[PDB]
């Protein structure tokens, strides 16, 4: 099954993907202004950073929405962490989960923040074949975060 | 080993990643104007579309540079396909490879084009545990491409 056709380059470029593949920006309906992608050579370890317009919706509520989106795709979703974290005056929300689809398993660590009147989303996804190693790697990345 | 610190949001946000994780934009030194990311829920199946400024460098030469970047990270890189393809007057270049890093294996299909005086890059990465299935899926995605 392919998904709906995708149009890019103001309609000049179009294609179709397997139906399970979806746009990684706009998952919260907010318009993304900036996106950055870091990955290993295989793309299986990835960090996506999105900066978009602010929303009035509280960060725990956004986190709960992302959790529900994940659970709609994966009825066995594991929630590892769903909590507030403090970075120098800023409350951020961290949602860690083990997501399974079609024999792929990932450890996902999402941090949400409201920074300089913008919604900041950081999504870490790592192969979770070794669940403990993936968890450690994600936590280690999150530990490095600094807001100036 | 972590990599060099990463600064985003005009220096307001900083963090560090495992050293094997790198920025997926600017791999050809061209400045990226637009980036789109599609992925399955685990992020292990992904399509990244980048639109940047044109370059004078010929598309087979750019493809050869990407191949060499891949081979510097993976001394056992498999090149499956490295060829020109014709889409309605446009020559595109397609580079398919099997990339291995740290017990992760991906099938990578990259299409390069010069469209409306812009460098178009489409990078498909899929788990290659079943090499034939990953290859088929990537080819099927590429078959859907249309330039208007």
């Amino acid at each position: 099954a392919s998904g709906q056709p995708i149009s890019l380059m103001d309609g000049k470029l179009s294609f179709s993907l397997p139906a399970d593949m979806t746009d990684q920006s706009g998952k919260l309906g907010t318009q993304a202004n900036n996106m950055h992608v870091y990955s290993d050579p295989t793309g299986q370890k990835a960090v996506i950073v999105i900066v978009g317009d602010n929303t009035d919706e509280a960060l725990p509520v956004l986190a709960n929405r992302l959790l529900e989106q994940q659970r709609s795709r994966d009825p066995q979703l594991q929630v590892v962490t769903n909590k507030s974290i403090e970075l120098k005056g800023h409350t951020l929300q961290q949602l860690d989960s083990i997501i399974s689809a079609k024999g792929q398993t990932a450890y996902s660590s999402i941090v949400l923040g409201k920074v300089d009147n913008q919604l900041l989303t950081i999504q870490v996804t790592l192969p979770a074949d070794n669940q403990q190693k993936a968890q450690t790697t994600a936590e280690n990345i999150i530990n490095t975060l600094v807001i100036k």
